[PDB]
């Protein structure tokens, strides 16, 4: 292949332009987003019964659905939630491989024969099927502050959800509040002195309220002589509220009926009440706008942006739009940021290459190689169904090295060919190529088996690592097609012929520069030949290096993601049980007042009646959005320092409840920080105090006689409130004339809602729902008894047949695999790792009674299995890297030379994250570096490059030995040979590396932690490799 | 018994089983049966559709509400659901049920 | 004007929906039902029955 | 009981509207009569199997089964995923019966 | 705001309009790319094409 596309460099040029034209063609056709599909296949219900508590509605639904939810195929685990607002959730996570659609399908299929035997009020309002796994894009606010909530929803969903839906890229719009309906506030005042009740309303309102039918004159069995035919319409459906006014309850014998204005109060509202959205003190609505698969967010961010000014234009006196958080703009700044590291790695290559080969017609040779490799992996990112986030950046940045060193050692080889014999260029490529070729192509193979292993993991740190590995193998397998290809015609046709003695004979500032590099060179060849005497001193001072690399690298901590800064806090408020809606918007004021104060926050987000812990009529969250990364420059700026602040301002100023101010992480499906969640079930179902003494136990045991962060292990769920539950008595109601539908009817009519019937309001259709008056229940005091069934029957009320009392009950219902279970949460507090806590929990939870088991959930799953998907896949990958060094080399020992590289990047890099960490402890905040997923990333690449100047420099020591020459004698003109090419990609990586150092931002952690990383590695890396590789090669040579 | 606890702990925990299709239990489940005799309704002029309607009407989940809903005036402080049982689940219960 | 143009043969260009036909409309006077004393389920059983 | 206005605002707008997302959808085209009968008309891009297509429409679809009316619940939405050309038409005769 | 649209064998006769021209010029560059790839000349396809 170097033979014979040296003489054709057309033939070389075309392929180049193939690889071109594909790589076009593939960045033209890829997805853009910022996070790909990590999650497994999870499908939420929703299912809607209002008007019920937590067990009410666990037994009559969530056992009923969970119970048929099992036989589909690829079903992992289950849980049902549910709380005492009247909307129960069902969490079906499935495997890993499995189509969601196709699962999506089998729970409607389930569903579609589980809804026959439910109760019918779940019927009217419909259980659907949906999935967990959604994009995210934009968040569109509207604010008036003339208007109110439910109007502006109304405008929303008349003139902005079907517009924004519309366009290509969106997905799905989701609304965030209720739509319009028609609110009949009923006394019962007026009730008991007319004797009505609520069935014959609910009648009425299912009576005269409904659709005729009456069909066509002229129809098909006709008779001989028609010849007309026409519909007849007949429209007696009420769709005015004035219309819904005048219903006809109870007609009298003389004249003036009964009708709905009079006994009632008729009129638009909302359909629950339950949420509200704020942004900075007014009213806001909310949208949230879901991108869907195989498409771009960019252009659609900036659609979106404008058919909101086209909008905009036609708004009415008040409305505006506001977007104040974008995730389009995440990515943008990733791009940015490789077309500028792509810059400054041409401009320091130019820089290094005019410095060093003292000529420019050699500097245009990389320039041109690696664009070409960088399209040709991005074709074989297209080509393997990928799409363009941050991590397909990130290592696109982290592979540019790695496809500019290959160009610069093969013409390092050809200009010091040239130098040397003062050959034409032809046949110096011929002999350099002729010399390198298997070099690199054992260079190419054994970066191909270190990171093929990266993708054949399984989780969610599996589908990270995969985008990683078919990113860089791709590249450095393109780099080293055109460095065998295309770069011999370059350095065939373009270079010109070197001039003996007249060339390599400066004046001027090089001169000297050659001058000093020679002095370098001899010194640094008289340090090799110091060091090529006392080799077992080395080797035992090799040995404690890496000993000492080893016990720097197990006394690391560990996480798989760091957090980071992406523009928003968010916080969450929790009252105590038995409280409005009121002391919860006071509580919010105050919040918003708060975080007014700070000059880092720019809006904030109200949210009230809604959390991710829970939802009820006390629980809060908000968001606060900070300002762009420019004006926060500083040490008290990031999110974490105004999160601290703002817990230090909650804790002081907020009195009634308390609110926490944590940082948003990294992806919700990857969860860093939960720690050790148990699921503590029971079999025998025995109850709920039981459940609550033993959960109290495992607390109690996992504090006082544990280790796992006494001060931070809690019940992660939702403590008991005070209800007013009573005991009808049947006795009393046999010995008199109380029946017990009539109670039924009569609780289900006053203390919650109930849904008749639609009517169109405006072209749609929205429901009619009646409520009954909201002053008269508010005490406790209950007295409605009614219906003798032979008549009215006004003879007792609720008091002695009731017997109403208060009790202590939960609120709150969560059911895992069929039994319920109680939240908890562990913590690896000093340097435990999690595999000895499990069995302590495990232990724990035996050495109860016989009915008491246990379940981890969520990030837990992934670490319960054994630890045999890391070292074995690494001991395979180093005995194969063993074989390709084997096949190359012809030998068997001289790939154990090689090898001996390995822990020294390991070591390099723990002591450069050590020596980081213990500088930002002393001048800074905690240290956030771990053995996370970038550290392992740039501890593969330093160990890839370590690897590849190993082998160029035991492939250069091997063929000087076929000449007649010792260990020794080869070993020291492959160190002189290979200083210079060694130190040329140093330098180059270090000072691209330099801002990838200091980088300050947007996802500045990431990019820290793979910058100090790879600075770290490289830089010991290469001071320790040349001065050891030919130490390695004669202590093998003479050895066996 | 057995029959019962099979059904509730043995045939939903293995029929999650990545290749099992069907479980079928070679029984039945725990049922409430009601034996009744056709010659006392002969008697007390009765009939299967009244114990079946007295059946429907005295035995159904009462689902109340909450007192301090959520559109609530202002003043409003103290929220409390309120829970009703309304349902049998034992024998003797059963044995008690009112039909005329 | 696609017709009579030269390049449109007549007799053939004609719309493809189906054109409008005069219908019967029925406007129910919920006013004289309740003076008169009809409620609202039989004209609805008597226009879906007949 | 349903015109050509609210049957096409009701019912196709919001399969309509919501049926947007899926890849490979180039137009859409509902009718809707008089009579009450609705059709929506879905065309996809060529080179794309039917298999993945058939399965994202009822994905789709029963998402707004919840905000229908309650009449097209129980009818549903059939899915027919048929050509509109005739291949054969085989007719039958007899001189001895009538047609039906 | 009245626009048209087409439907059937139109709407592919409508979009098999610009690919008459990027079809010749994509033939032409490959034939282009391969006679000199193939006898080792820039001067030889360019009298090919003519
Ligand atoms: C794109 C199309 C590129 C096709 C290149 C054809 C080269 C044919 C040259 C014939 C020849 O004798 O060269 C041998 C290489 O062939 C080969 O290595 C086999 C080439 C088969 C296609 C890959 C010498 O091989 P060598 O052993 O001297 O040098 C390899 C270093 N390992
Ligand atoms: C190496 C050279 C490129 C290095 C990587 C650049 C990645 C660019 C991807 C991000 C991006 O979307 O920008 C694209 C612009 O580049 C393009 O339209 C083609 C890029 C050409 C790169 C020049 C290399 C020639 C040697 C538009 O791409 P898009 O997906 O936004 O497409 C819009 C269709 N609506
Ligand atoms: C799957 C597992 C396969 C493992 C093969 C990995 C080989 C990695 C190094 C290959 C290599 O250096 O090839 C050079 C050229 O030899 C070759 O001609 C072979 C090149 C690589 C494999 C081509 C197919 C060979 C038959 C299989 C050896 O160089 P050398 O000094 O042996 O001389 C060769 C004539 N120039
Ligand atoms: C690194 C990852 C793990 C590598 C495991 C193998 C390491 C072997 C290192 C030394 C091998 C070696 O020197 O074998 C030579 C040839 O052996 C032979 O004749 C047979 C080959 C021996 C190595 C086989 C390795 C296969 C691994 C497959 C998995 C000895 O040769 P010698 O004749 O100089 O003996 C000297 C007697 N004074
Ligand atoms: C690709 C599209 C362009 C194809 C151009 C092929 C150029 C071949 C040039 C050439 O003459 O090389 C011949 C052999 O090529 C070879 O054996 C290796 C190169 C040709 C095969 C690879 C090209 C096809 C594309 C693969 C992808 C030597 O022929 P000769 O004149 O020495 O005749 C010997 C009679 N005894
Ligand atoms: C558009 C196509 C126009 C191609 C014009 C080719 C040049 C013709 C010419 O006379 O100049 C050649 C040099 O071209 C050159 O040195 C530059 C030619 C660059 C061609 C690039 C084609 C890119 C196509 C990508 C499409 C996607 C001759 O020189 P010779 O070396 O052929 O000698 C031939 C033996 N006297
Ligand atoms: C990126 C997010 C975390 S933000 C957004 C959320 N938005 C809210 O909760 C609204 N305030 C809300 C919710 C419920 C009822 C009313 C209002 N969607 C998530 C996501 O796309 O994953």
């Amino acid at each position: 292949m170097a033979k014979f596309f040296i003489d054709r460099p057309i033939f070389a040029w075309v392929i180049s332009i193939f690889i071109i034209a594909a790589g076009i063609f593939g960045i033209k056709s890829l997805p853009v987003s910022q996070y790909p599909s990590v999650a497994a296949p999870t499908i939420t219900l929703h299912a809607i019964y209002p008007g019920a508590s937590a067990q009410v509605m666990e037994g009559s639904v969530l056992s009923v659905i969970e119970r048929n939810m099992n036989g589909v195929e690829g079903l992992d685990y289950m849980s049902t939630s549910a709380d005492s607002s009247g909307s129960g959730s069902v969490s079906l996570t499935f495997t890993p491989d499995t189509d969601e659609n196709l699962a999506q399908v089998e729970v409607q299929n389930k569903l579609s024969e589980v809804l026959s035997t439910l109760p019918a009020t779940v019927q009217q309002y419909g259980v659907t099927v949906s999935k967990a796994r959604s994009n995210f894009l934009m968040i569109v606010m509207l604010s008036s502050d003339v208007q109110s909530t439910e109007e502006m929803n109304d405008y929303a969903q008349r003139n902005v959800v079907p517009e924004l839906q519309r366009i290509e890229g969106v997905g799905q719009v989701r609304l965030f509040g209720a739509q319009r309906a028609m609110r009949i506030w009923v006394d019962p005042k007026k009730l008991q002195n007319y004797n009505l009740s609520f069935a014959d309303v609910g009648s009425a309102l299912s009576a005269q309220n409904i659709q005729i039918s009456a069909g066509s004159i002229g129809s098909l069995p006709a008779v001989r002589g028609q010849t007309v035919t026409a519909t007849v319409t007949a429209q007696g459906q009420l769709g005015t509220a004035e219309e819904f006014g005048n219903v006809i309850l109870r007609a009298n014998t003389d004249g003036s009926n009964i009708y709905l204005k009079d006994v009632a109060k008729v009129g638009l509202g909302m359909e629950d009440y339950s949420s509200s959205t704020r942004l900075n003190g007014v009213n806001t609505t909310g949208m949230a706008v879901m991108l869907s698969n195989s498409g771009n967010a960019m252009a659609t961010a900036k659609a979106v942006k404008e058919r909101l000014a086209v909008l905009e234009k036609y708004f009415p006196q008040g409305m505006s739009w506001k977007t104040p958080y974008d995730t389009s703009k995440f990515v943008e700044i990733s791009i940015e940021k490789v077309i500028h590291t792509l810059i400054e790695a041409m401009v320091l290559v130019f820089v290094v290459m005019y410095l060093f080969l003292q000529n420019i017609r050699y500097t245009l040779i990389p320039t041109i190689v690696v664009p070409i490799s960088l399209l040709g992996g991005f074709a074989f990112i297209s080509y393997m169904g990928m799409s363009i986030n941050v991590l397909t950046m990130f290592a696109m940045i982290l592979v540019i090295g790695i496809v500019v060193d290959d160009a610069i050692v093969v013409v390092e080889n050809v200009e010091r060919i040239m130098a040397g014999e003062g050959l034409p260029p032809k046949e110096a490529t011929k002999k350099a190529m002729g010399q390198i070729s298997g070099a690199v192509i054992g260079i190419t193979a054994v970066l191909i088996s270190v990171f093929v292993p990266l993708a054949m993991f399984s989780g969610a740190a599996g589908n990270i690592y995969k985008q990683f590995a078919l990113t860089m193998a791709s590249s450095i397998a393109f780099s080293a097609f055109l460095a065998l290809t295309l770069t011999p015609a370059l350095c065939a046709t373009m270079l010109k012929t070197i001039p003996k003695g007249h060339h390599e004979e400066k004046k001027g500032f090089f001169g000297w520069f050659n001058k000093k590099f020679d002095s370098w060179t001899h010194g640094y060849e008289g340090r090799v030949a110091k060091v090529l005497r006392k080799t077992f001193r080395m080797m035992v001072v090799y040995i404690g290096l890496a000993v000492v690399g080893v016990f720097l690298f197990m006394r690391l901590p560990t996480s798989f993601l760091p957090t980071e800064d992406q523009g928003f806090v968010m916080v969450s408020v929790q009252l105590p049980a038995g409280a409005t809606k009121e002391r919860t918007d006071a509580t919010l004021a105050q919040v918003t007042q708060l975080a007014k104060s700070i000059p880092e926050i720019e809006n904030i987000i109200t949210v009230s009646g809604f959390s991710f812990s829970g939802s009820g009529q006390n629980m809060a969250m908000g968001f606060a959005i900070l300002k762009d990364w420019n004006e926060r420059t500083a040490s008290g700026s990031d999110a974490v320092a105004v999160a601290g602040k703002l817990t230090g301002m909650m804790m002081g100023t907020l009195k009634d409840g308390f609110g926490i101010a944590v940082v948003p992480p990294p992806i919700l499906e990857l969860g860093n920080g939960s720690g050790l969640s148990i699921n503590l079930q029971d079999r025998n179902n025995t109850g709920h105090t039981a459940l609550l003494a033993k959960r109290n136990e495992l607390i109690q045991k996992m504090r006082a006689s544990g280790l796992f962060d006494p001060s931070t292990v809690r019940a992660g769920g939702l403590e008991d409130s005070p209800q007013l539950k009573i005991d009808i008595n049947r006795a009393a109601a046999a010995a008199q004339g109380v029946s017990f539908a009539d109670i039924r009817t009569a609780l289900a009519s006053a203390l919650s809602s109930s849904y008749v019937s639609d009517f169109p309001n405006q072209g749609r259709l929205q429901r009619v729902m009646v409520q009954a008056d909201g002053d008269a229940r508010m005490q406790p005091a209950d007295i409605l008894n009614l219906t003798v069934p032979n008549s009215s029957g006004i003879a007792v009320p609720l008091s002695s047949i009731a017997t109403v009392s208060w009790q202590m009950g939960t609120e709150q219902s969560v059911r895992f695999n069929g039994y319920p279970a109680m939240e908890l949460s562990g913590s690896p507090a000093t340097g435990v790792s999690t595999g000895q806590a499990m069995e302590a929990v495990q232990k724990m939870v035996d050495e109860l009674g016989s009915g008491y088991s246990l379940e981890w959930g969520g990030q837990s799953r992934e670490e319960a299995k054994g630890g045999s998907q890391t070292i074995a896949l690494y001991a395979l990958a180093a005995v194969a890297v063993f074989l390709v060094l084997a096949a190359l080399y012809e030998s068997w020992s001289i790939p154990l030379a090689v090898l001996l590289v390995m822990p020294l990047g390991l070591a390099g890099a723990a002591a450069g994250v050590t020596g980081r960490n213990l500088f930002e402890g002393l001048l800074g905040s905690v240290p956030s570096f771990a053995n996370d997923i970038y550290f392992q990333v740039g501890f593969v690449t330093v160990m890839g490059l370590s690897a590849k100047n190993a082998i160029l420099i035991i492939e250069f020591a091997k063929d000087l030995q076929a000449q007649g020459k010792s260990a020794v004698e080869a070993a020291l003109e492959a160190a002189r040979l290979r200083f210079r090419p060694i130190i040329m990609t140093s330098f180059a990586f270090i000072l691209g590396v330099v801002p990838l150092y200091i980088a300050g931002g947007a996802s500045s952690a990431s990019q820290r932690a793979i910058g100090t990383t790879v600075f770290w590695g490289m830089l010991i890396g290469t001071l320790l490799s040349v001065f050891l590789v030919p130490l390695f090669y004669v202590v093998v040579r003479k050895f066996f």
